[PDB]
DNA sequence: CCACTAACCTACTCACACC
DNA sequence: GGTGTGAGTAGGTTAGTGG
């Protein structure tokens, strides 16, 4: 289980991701996405930032003191049981095995690991 | 050495289609 | 109401960044 290149953000990424959570902590798909482009970075990293910078900034908040969603990724059962012979193998995919996975459903990377995430809570 | 943090994780919840 | 499952939330853990 490798984990995926951990990326270092420029000054002007800090700055466009600090300006945008200054703004709206709770972004929806279309600012993630439109901030990931506008600074060149993946959403989904985008998305993780947004998640860890909350917990920072709710973690200072307690000892000092709707935008739409991403539409549903429609998952046939053909892809569902390639998945599901891979999560009886191995439960923790590493990015390697996640980055195949996509490659074989062709759904994109971070949905597989949203399954694998889901499925392990539920099964 | 060690503080910070991206990446990843659990747990619970919301959304929403479907019966 | 009940079920199923994709995408949200809070917040904890693992491992790389760089002082």
């Amino acid at each position: 289980r490798g984990r995926r290149r951990r990326l270092v953000w420029t000054p002007s990424q800090s700055e466009a991701l600090r300006a945008c959570f200054e703004r709206n902590p709770y972004p929806g798909i279309a600012t993630r996405e439109r901030l990931a482009q506008a600074i060149g970075i993946p959403e989904p990293r985008v998305q993780i930032w947004f998640q860890n910078e909350r917990s920072r900034q709710l973690r200072q908040h307690r000892r000092e003191s709707p935008e739409g969603r991403r539409k549903r990724t429609a998952v046939t059962g053909s892809q569902t049981a390639l998945l599901l012979r891979a999560f009886e193998k191995d439960r923790f995919p590493g990015i390697a095995a996640r980055e195949e996975l996509a490659r074989e459903t062709g759904l994109p990377e971070s949905r597989i690991q949203i399954w694998f995430q889901n499925r392990r809570a539920r099964h």
